[PDB]
């Protein structure tokens, strides 16, 4: 038993890391086959940011303005071109590490660990989940540009995220793989801020259901509701609308444990109402939206 | 920006996850040069549970009992040992992808990721803390024994943490890499008990500082305390009592926001008294107690 936010096994990206440099500028890169992917700010200066043109920075930059570090090992680049908001250095060797991936672009209220790195090296290692408003609340510090969100599928490791940069308020932005931003953001040194978050409906139900199988069953209440009069009070709490495609989601969980998700979305539509009252549900005082119902079903239900 | 609880990369210790097997008890080992470190309790049946006598079921094995597998590879067992809780099987090749590392035992309120694995096999990562009466608030299901906690330094790998049971509470309990317990825990099937679970004192402290380096000022006040007034109230609430070794450790922190020690306390003995009135301190309801004054800096600078 026991339940904690659990990130996937960061090794098979750890091999994947390097320290990519152009100028007085250093942040990191995702080294895969012969192709080095990082952020396309990287050619930038303080003067060329506020209102950068990539397009002209990059024709006039050539292969040995980039210095790019595997670990002690310097790689030289034979190549580069541009993806959107992401720049694609080519590289002499390909990577004996590179494992099993594809690039894939998640939706919000999905899951991801993203591999903090600094100057090429991992230091750590969060699971996190794509708010709705696009930004992801991590913790990075300078120098962590270009480090990478992923989720282990069995062997294959899928790409999701690039962070890019940080938002006034804290919250962080960035693209998928193919340089194709999450949310309203330029990658320009501009005044942006991000929208109105709301909560994970689904992610806080999955969450309530892992309680339910650790022991803690006090919330749970002889009654049921219907989506539309859920909905109605959710909308009014700022949380997402939970849809038809929720419930079928919630099933296994909804299986498992004996309680429909309609009986348990009465006691929510209650928690929301009244409140915890001095109670917590598995050590928070907060509801939680950070746990998916697969990432429920993997800590819990199976063993992974 | 941003405050997370984060866990060390695990790709060092990854490599070093092997499979054991005897009779049909399955659980997890560690492979460090031609050695293989796992808990003693994988040589017991059912009726050894209550009361195992180990030297004697251990000198009716031989090394074709003992099944180590690395992924698809089976690793030859050439001898056994037992030292404390854990056992060491010498096998034949020793481990390329072994790393530098270290046998440290920590101390309460010390912090530790810990990587959960089934059958051999790396599941997932998360960081926790050693908790004041010994035993660890961590996430594990039946075959994760075996799994081991860890911290890096540089190139470094301490391991400090080997998981050997859950008590009937839903806590867990294990030993060091020299098979010696944390806590007053033995490896029977017996009623055991873990003492009182307390806050971690400096460890909330060090949280509080970091909430100040970002910002939070909210909960700061104008009162100073002794650290025997301090102690008094927190143990009324269930937190470790502060000691000056404890106060010492908080130093850097102190300087580095202009915030002495004992000014920091009075603020906390304020929370205690009048909760968070709807507020928040690092996106947190509670007052967190899972990140020690080392972790604050490495995060916070
Ligand atoms: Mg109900
Ligand atoms: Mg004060």
């Amino acid at each position: 038993s026991g339940f904690r936010k659990m990130a996937f096994p960061s090794g098979k990206v750890e091999g994947c890391m390097v320290q990519v440099t152009c100028g007085t500028t250093t942040l990191n890169g995702l080294w895969l086959d012969d192709v080095v992917y990082c952020p396309r700010h990287v050619i930038c200066t303080s003067e060329d940011m506020l209102n950068p043109n990539y397009e002209d920075l990059l024709i006039r930059k050539s292969n040995h303005n980039f210095l790019v570090q595997a670990g002690n090992v310097q790689l030289r680049v034979i190549g580069h071109s541009m993806q959107n908001c992401v720049l694609k250095l080519k590289v002499d060797t390909a990577n004996p590490k590179t494992p099993k991936y594809k690039f894939v672009r998640i939706q919000p209220g999905q899951t991801f660990s993203v591999l903090a790195c600094y100057n090429g090296s991992p230091s750590g290692v969060y699971q996190c989940a794509m708010r709705p408003n696009f930004t992801i609340k991590g913790s990075f510090l300078n120098g962590s540009c270009g480090s990478v969100g992923f989720n282990i599928d069995y062997d294959c490791v899928s790409f999701c995220y690039m962070h890019h940069m940080e938002l006034p308020t804290g919250v962080h932005a960035g693209t998928d793989l193919e340089g194709n931003f999450y949310g309203p953001f330029v990658d320009r040194q501009t005044a942006q801020a991000a929208g109105t978050d709301t909560t994970i409906t689904v992610n806080v139900l999955a969450w309530l259901y892992a309680a339910v199988i650790n022991g803690d069953r006090w919330f749970l209440n002889r009654f049921t509701t219907t989506l539309n009069d859920f909905n109605l009070v959710a909308m009014k709490y700022n949380y997402e609308p939970l849809t038809q495609d929720h419930v079928d989601i919630l099933g296994p969980l909804s299986a498992q444990t004996g309680i429909a998700v309609l009986d348990m979305c009465a006691s929510l539509k209650e928690l929301l109402q009244n409140g915890m009252n001095g109670r917590t549900i598995l050590g928070s005082a907060l509801l939680e939206d950070e746990f998916t119902p697969f990432d429920v079903v993997r800590q819990c239900s199976g063993v992974t």
